[PDB]
């Protein structure tokens, strides 16, 4: 039933997610944490003037996905 | 004010706030169609009984993750 079109976005969209597999693992092995306690230090980070400093492009769009989910 | 470990993990997370970025621009040149349709077609497409079926743990979360998307 799937058309071609259909397989080949499943099989692009798959290759993503296995994209948040390693992530998961690289967080563990790079900082020692757990991927959840990672985001709540990254959480509280975004909202630091110093963070805005360092990468301002990185961190006025991790507020904006901040705000959409609330807002 | 940033730490060692802070500063990493800013550098960590902007490698993968890059690979979004690529993501939509191959959604667009592969596909030919605008990110905000992929993600039309991709979330009519789980509903479909023949891709639980071909594939159990991608559309479940993906199902999984449109649910949590939803709830609240």
């Amino acid at each position: 039933g799937l058309t071609r079109r259909e397989h080949d976005i499943l099989a692009f969209e798959r290759q993503w997610w296995k994209f948040a597999g390693v992530k998961e693992e690289a967080i563990k092995e790079l900082f020692s944490m757990s991927a959840t306690r990672y985001y709540q230090v990254l959480n509280a980070l975004v909202d630091r003037p110093e963070a805005l400093a360092a990468d301002p492009m990185l961190v006025k769009r991790l507020r904006r996905l901040r705000a959409s989910r609330q807002k």
